[PDB]
């Protein structure tokens, strides 16, 4: 069998950012241009998907994690990561 | 367990699409930049993945929808959703 | 049950590829305005997932394969696939 990941990137260096669902816990891989790093996303879930936008320079991240049938939202604008608005109904 | 998602955005407000696979059927929820309401898709497929594109202002959207071994492409081109031309041989 | 598919896309034509997991292979399906062919991409994944980005006109892509525990990220810059520096610890 096996985990599951999404991805995301940014910019033209780029920016790489890479979760990883394994037993019920997401993890987070960061690439800036020089060599990969662990990031400060850990939040629990199944399953990941991931998008991300810009503003000019500055990312903005939406992590969907997934346990059963909840989906919760996490949210990066620059200054730690928060749950967001996401529901499903 | 757990149920299956892919997201995509564009645009800098942004607008989102979350699109969720569970028991076999795909739904969609939306955020346009005031609150999360649900889209018009709805089609079979327990695997789901996205992508989308702009046109200046103008979204394209294609969903993979999988169940078994068979995958089937949607396409939102401004004006409801239709099968697309994907095969996968 | 059912295969699992990652896709990415580029440009405004657009291009578009779909890589498709099944039976811990991964293959490739590609649009580039015409009609859809097959890819050069094929490596072993039970799970995939794709992110890609643009240098002006040029494509990058990398495409992360999981089998079990172990991701291999798998590098496009326009001249062949390559393994990648990911790793996940
Ligand atoms: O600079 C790395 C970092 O801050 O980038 C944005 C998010 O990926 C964070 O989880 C991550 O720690
Ligand atoms: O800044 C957080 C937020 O408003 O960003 C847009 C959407 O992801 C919302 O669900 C979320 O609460
Ligand atoms: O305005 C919402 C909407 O039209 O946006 C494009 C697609 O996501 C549709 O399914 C969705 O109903
Ligand atoms: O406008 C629909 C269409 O031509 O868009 C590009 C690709 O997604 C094709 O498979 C699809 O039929
Ligand atoms: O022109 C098609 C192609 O070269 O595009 C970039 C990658 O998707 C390759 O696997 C693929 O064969
Ligand atoms: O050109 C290849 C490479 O440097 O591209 C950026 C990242 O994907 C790295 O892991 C990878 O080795
Ligand atoms: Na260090
Ligand atoms: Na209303
Ligand atoms: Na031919
Ligand atoms: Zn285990
Ligand atoms: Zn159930
Ligand atoms: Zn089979």
């Amino acid at each position: 069998s096996s985990v599951q990941t999404a991805a995301t990137s940014w910019g033209t260096v780029p920016s790489i950012r890479v979760y990883t669902a394994n037993h019920g816990k997401i993890t987070e891989r960061c690439w800036d241009g020089k060599g990969w790093y662990t990031g400060a996303f850990n939040e629990p879930g199944d399953n990941v998907s991931v998008t991300s936008w810009l503003v000019g320079s500055a990312i903005h991240i939406r992590v969907y994690a997934s346990t059963g049938t909840t989906t919760t939202e996490w949210c990066w604008d620059g200054n730690g990561w928060t749950k967001g608005a996401y529901t499903a109904t």
